[PDB]
């Protein structure tokens, strides 16, 4: 049914933080949070991107301010992030935060770790992306984070998330 | 450089309105304004849709509001829609408005006049779609329009959108 899509939430608990995550990383979509890009980058072309918690890359970009990503660089190894679909909460894990350069556009690949696959992706992942240095534009702190667990949203929110209360739709 | 992505704005001067139209067509990306799908239907599956003035299908969803598509019924053939990237201002004309059901997905084919085809399209067209009738959500309206113009900014507006001003970006 006309219009088909779903949007996403996204927590973090070690900053308390947590937004619905629109569609696309333009300046009006990602205006007042952070967006998902729509296509993952592959030496032959774009592709569609994962959706939450599917294998390959769910990628997100969100600028470098206090009510979004300021604070990504306190994400360490180990640290959980949760993506929810109107079915699962998504339990990603940090692997790696890194600094890159802005045209490094293999951060979206859906294989990050083998951005020059052509292969179908078998591994989930989740991408957080953002200016850096802090109050700069020259870079880009990049954390990746590895699909751990998916728990049917029928047994109820993690306990690690469960005060982030909405303020009142993922789907139509 | 990440995020690459840019938006576009939709002028209707029918109805004296515009917007910056998002990228995707979930309940978080039109919540104010209306979005772009991302992808076109095909009868071998989605396929990327058509970025403004290209060929294809520059698909478009609003709800059924005052602030947004309410008063798509008033267009009628002949009537301008503009869409504006950063290099240009495409003009579409209409060629046709009907109502459909909502699972009628192929309005959103990359050529809606040839649904089933498969080749690429060569035609460029606009297509907005909102809720049908009014305070229902039982159809569709949907306006489908063709690309006349093509007009780069450099020349500035055409005369009949030049009064609508922003308040501020369509471009990181
Ligand atoms: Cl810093
Ligand atoms: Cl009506
Ligand atoms: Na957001
Ligand atoms: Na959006
Ligand atoms: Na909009």
């Amino acid at each position: 049914p006309l219009p088909g899509s779903a949007n996403s939430r996204l927590y973090i608990p070690k900053t308390d933080q947590n937004w619905v995550v629109v569609s696309g990383v333009g300046p009006e979509d990602i205006k007042y949070g952070p967006g998902w890009f729509p296509e993952s980058w592959t030496p032959e072309g774009m592709v569609p991107a994962a959706r939450a918690g599917q294998p390959g890359n769910y990628a997100v970009a969100g600028h470098r301010v206090a009510a979004v990503f300021w604070d990504l660089d306190k994400l360490e190894e180990g640290d959980e992030l949760v993506l929810e679909d109107a079915e699962n909460f998504y339990t990603y894990q940090v692997v790696e935060s890194k600094v890159v350069l802005p045209n490094a556009i293999e951060v979206i690949a859906p294989d990050p770790f083998n951005p020059e696959s052509t292969e179908e992706p078998e591994k989930a992942y989740l991408t957080l992306t953002t200016c850096h240095p802090k109050l700069q534009n020259s870079h880009r702190l990049i954390v990746h984070a590895e699909l751990v667990d998916t728990r049917p949203k029928e047994r109820g929110m993690p306990d690690n998330i469960a005060h982030m209360a909405p303020e009142n739709g993922l789907e139509h």
